[PDB]
């Protein structure tokens, strides 16, 4: 399952993490539901207290792609929300709407200039789906800051162990993320 105790990084300045987009530059999923490698880019942003956030999945191996709204409340005690989702089309028409049995929370390890570091838990079904770590920067493809690699070893984690996008072929969609 995934774990409980996660804490988002103290004294964060959310302005570092609702800014511009993300692209995931290096993921750890502690325990897959499927054996494919995704590339992600995606568009956080928050207003009184609500976070929405555009959400982009390419599949490297089967080459599909889909997209979601994300929408939560962020916790009043850090940087770290519950979210529900939606699924949309390209131009973020709703395709469906949330299934409120499904949520993800998210929570913000570390976020800098260029770079940052989440820990998100899907619950797919009723079940936690396992952490997902990802290691995040503002252009596709770049290095992650020294500030967001030591979070990763803060969090216990070992770089060495992520998988790393910039080789698997990604396809963005880069007018989504900015919508
Ligand atoms: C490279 C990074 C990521 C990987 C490896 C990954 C992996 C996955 C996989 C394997 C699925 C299921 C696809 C299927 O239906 O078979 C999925 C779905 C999903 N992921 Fe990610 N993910 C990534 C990033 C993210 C991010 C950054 C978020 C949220 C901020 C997120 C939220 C979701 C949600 C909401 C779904 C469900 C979509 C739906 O069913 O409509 N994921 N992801
Ligand atoms: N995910």
């Amino acid at each position: 399952a995934c774990s409980t105790n996660i804490s988002p990084k103290q004294g964060l300045d959310k302005a570092k993490y609702f800014s511009g987009k993300w692209y995931v530059t290096h993921f750890l999923d502690k325990d897959p539901q499927v054996t494919d490698q995704y590339c992600s880019s995606f568009t956080p942003r928050e207003s009184d207290g609500t976070v929405k956030e555009a959400l982009y999945h390419y599949n490297a191996n089967k080459k599909t792609s889909f997209y979601n709204i994300g929408e939560g409340k962020l916790e009043s005690s850090g940087l770290q929300y519950t979210a529900k989702y939606k699924t949309v089309d390209k131009k973020k028409a709703v395709l469906k709407e949330a299934d409120e049995k499904n949520s993800y929370t998210l929570t913000v390890l570390e976020a800098d200039d260029s770079s940052a570091l989440v820990h998100i838990c899907l619950r797919e079904g009723s079940k936690d789906l396992g952490d997902l770590y990802t290691v995040l920067t503002h252009q596709k493809d770049a290095e992650p800051s020294a500030k967001v690699k030591s979070a990763v070893t803060q969090a216990g984690l070992q770089l060495s162990q992520f998988v790393g996008t910039k080789d698997l072929g990604c396809q963005y969609d880069d007018q989504f993320t900015s919508l």
